[PDB]
DNA sequence: AAAAAAAAAA
């Protein structure tokens, strides 16, 4: 066995992992130097009839769910095409902007369909990489050698292969997506070998905390597109206190920031203040607080890594920085404060595809899901099983009703007709009707995009009816 | 060993 990176790519059909459903997939296994392994992957997935795709998407990505109907299969199949790739030992599984969306996509997938949401990301020296937030820390930090454009940087990826001479046909489709990813990925190491070694060698959350230190506030450059492209999505941060409630998060101050609030008000304003939308504020000052996930791949470095002229050219304030880092050291009661706006219960729906983070399977219950995927679809009705996870009960009907209609007897056929019935109600109908109407108008001299929102309104009417 | 449901990238 050896080392290989797995670029991947999904298009779905919208922005919500645990609800909306995929429907492409594109991946390239290569080496260490970026040199192809066999050959690429595609493919479409079979959209259930419990699900309407948004117009945004299909918009976007050209794929009508007639097109995924036809050449794609059921979620299931999907799913374990997935996980076989994606568990071969020794990969580092990685994209463009994957830790946000296509990881979270992925989780669902495997949630949905009895797989370990997260085995594929650490098991047998697996692990997980984003590139997106490279291409931000090479322009924030070591520039040199390369071309960023502008509008403002942009940070699209079609915009970052077409100014630098890299093919660039047919975004949105995975598969090139996928290539352009690649690309961008050899011209970093190329160009900046330094920064490119460090960040993936960074990768992993145990490399991190040896940055990360409470007690003294140990001032850190951080790269995170929260920031703002207006200042190169970087600043310079401090670690108050670990979170209260998620142990893969450290509460940071943005220093850059004004730190009034922090020492004046109390608990909860705050909390009211940073949960404030950026407009409502009229007058009143932001709350410089940011939450770095160490799990989510995030950019961080010693404070020095961030060089005085580049500081000078995003328009970061060194002083002012140093100025609030030496009056927080002097004031803890605001480690106090900054915890307690977030040690405060939460809700999940009914819904349980909407369930994943509800928590952690325990080893009783794989044992029963694993066997579930070695059951023949026509006798798991007849499987003799008790689960304890209240989920899974709920997970294998849908997963039954969506993969192997045909299973299902004559009272889950009512059972299922009725969710059916219940998902399409008129008001959604017409929510989604008035949806497409309004796009048709807004894009009323354009053939190819009306010609989608014809078929979106054709499936949408032979799937219901 | 694994998680958590403002800015700008999907
Ligand atoms: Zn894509």
């Amino acid at each position: 066995q050896q080392s290989t990176f797995l670029f991947h790519d999904y298009e779905t059909f919208g922005t919500h992992p645990a609800l909306d459903r995929p429907a492409q997939f594109a991946a390239i296994r290569t080496d260490s130097e970026f040199n192809v392994i066999g050959e690429p992957e595609v493919f479409y997935c079979k959209p259930a009839d419990d699900y309407l795709p948004q117009p945004g998407a299909v918009l976007i990505t050209g794929i009508t769910p007639q097109e995924a109907r036809a050449k794609g299969e059921n979620e299931a199949a999907f799913a374990a095409r997935i996980h076989s790739l994606f568990t071969v030992p020794k990969t580092c599984i990685l994209g463009y902007n994957n830790v946000r969306f296509d990881d979270e996509v992925t989780r669902n997938i495997f949630y949905r369909n009895f797989y370990d949401p997260y085995a594929w990301s650490w098991q047998h020296d697996n692990s997980r990489w984003d590139l997106l937030d490279v291409m931000r820390a090479c322009y924030a930090l070591r520039p040199e050698g390369i071309n960023w454009p502008e509008n403002l940087p942009s940070f699209r990826l079609e915009h970052l292969t077409k100014a630098n001479g890299i093919e660039h046909s047919n975004a949105h489709d995975a598969m090139a997506d996928v290539y352009a990813t690649i690309a961008m990925a050899k011209l970093v190491k190329t160009r900046q070998p330094r920064l490119f070694d460090y960040l993936f060698t960074h990768r992993n959350k145990h490399k991190l905390m040896a940055l990360i230190d409470v007690p003294q506030m140990k001032p850190l450059v951080h790269v995170s597109g929260m920031f703002g492209a207006w200042r190169g999505n970087t600043s310079w941060v401090a670690p108050l206190a670990w979170h209260p409630e998620n142990r893969n998060a450290v509460i940071m101050v943005d220093l850059a920031g004004d730190i009034s609030p922090l020492l004046e008000l109390d608990s909860d304003t705050l909390r009211e203040r940073l949960y404030t939308a950026k407009t409502d504020l009229g007058d009143n000052a932001a709350v410089p607080v940011k939450l770095v996930h160490i799990n989510k791949c995030p950019v961080l470095a010693q404070a020095n890594t961030l060089r005085p002229e580049d500081a000078d050219r995003l328009g970061i304030n060194r002083q002012h920085c140093l100025d609030n880092l030496k009056i927080l050291r002097e004031n803890p009661q605001v480690r106090e404060k900054v915890v307690a706006i977030f040690a405060e219960p939460f809700t999940p729906s009914d819904n349980v595809d909407a369930q994943l983070y509800n928590g952690f399977f325990s080893d009783a219950d794989r044992a029963a899901m694993k066997i579930v995927l070695e059951t023949e679809p026509r006798n798991l009705p007849a499987l003799d099983i008790t689960f304890v996870d209240k989920r899974i009960e709920k997970l294998l009907f849908n997963y039954r009703a969506r993969n192997f209609p045909g299973t299902l007897d004559y009272a889950e056929q009512q059972r299922w007709l009725e969710h059916r019935r219940q998902v399409f109600t008129p008001e959604f109908l017409q929510g989604y009707a008035d949806e497409l109407q309004m796009l048709v108008q807004q894009y009323a001299d354009d053939k190819e995009k009306v010609a989608l929102l014809k078929a979106l309104w054709q499936y949408a009417d032979e799937i219901v009816h």
